[PDB]
């Protein structure tokens, strides 16, 4: 009835898993089928989609620096993930996590969206800053639903065209 | 709109409230009006109360030692959570958390129950194992609903005598 399992050394954890939270792969889901999705994600990676959570989402930087570019008040705004901070992000807050060391790790802590809750991904025009792209998505789990819609978008100049500028977003890098 | 505020080193926090990680007052909550409670526990305490959580808990030792005393199979189980250990309760695992040392430090995730989600909290008879009391709680603030509740129970001999075999439960230790 312990569902999860006994209590496990963290650091020990996370150092037997390295060859997991590096590209391609990067981060690793801790426990399956918990209400609290609990991830540990390594590096390097960089990314250009932003995050749109209806959930809150914890953040403990346990090895290595990160950063999350968000918009706040409208204004790109980064929020620096120092080795050893912990962090809230409240709900709706757009987000795009940078996290550019090798052997970083970082604990993100979330929970299951109930049914009809959805997370968006949008894109950004650096040109203009009008948003280029969103796509909702009830995520059920993210390494499975997220690499064939992040795909989807750097495969597409439709997609990726600003309906401001005209300027097309980069893509993936 | 980072309505918790800013990422922040978290050793460092751990530090600068050592002295709410003490007797009386043992632990403390990081974020206020959020949905995951988030909590630091300190030491030392030991206590006579099962918790019934309807949601998961996630635990993560990261000073000392401490353990859960459990209800798995029926049968009285131990967990230990040695410093370094991370863990999740899966819901409705009776536990009894027992934090032996100062200066330990033990994060806590959970999160709001909705209406109508009800935290238990019961003893148990030494002697015959019977289930001695339980009282349920619409548990929204734990350190102003549950004082009050413990109190009662130590003062009263009927909620402490057990129904099958009429032995009285030591109540506070
Ligand atoms: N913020 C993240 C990250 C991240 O911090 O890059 C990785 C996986 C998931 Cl599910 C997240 O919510
Ligand atoms: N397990 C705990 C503890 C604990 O680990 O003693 C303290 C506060 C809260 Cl709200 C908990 O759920
Ligand atoms: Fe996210
Ligand atoms: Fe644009
Ligand atoms: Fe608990
Ligand atoms: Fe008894």
């Amino acid at each position: 009835m312990l569902t999860y399992g006994a209590p496990f050394n963290f650091p020990r954890w996370i150092d037997e898993h390295a060859h997991l939270l590096k590209p391609p792969v990067g981060n690793r889901q801790v426990w399956q089928d918990s209400d609290f999705i609990v991830t540990v994600v390594g590096g390097p990676n960089h990314r250009t989609d932003y995050h749109d959570d209806p959930l809150e989402e914890f953040f403990y930087q346990l090895r290595g620096n990160a950063y999350l570019n968000l918009w706040v008040d409208g204004r790109r705004e980064r929020a620096d993930l120092k080795e050893g901070d912990i962090f809230l992000l409240p709900p709706h807050v757009r987000h795009s996590p940078q996290r550019p060391e090798a052997g970083s790790a970082c604990l993100v802590i979330e929970r299951q969206r109930p049914a009809g809750m959805l997370d968006g991904f949008e894109w950004y025009c650096d040109a203009c800053g009008h948003l280029v792209h969103r796509v909702e998505v009830q995520l059920k789990s993210a390494v499975t639903d997220l690499p064939p819609l992040f795909e989807s978008f750097y495969a597409s100049e439709d997609k990726r065209r600003c309906p401001h500028c005209g300027q097309v977003h980069p893509g993936r890098a």
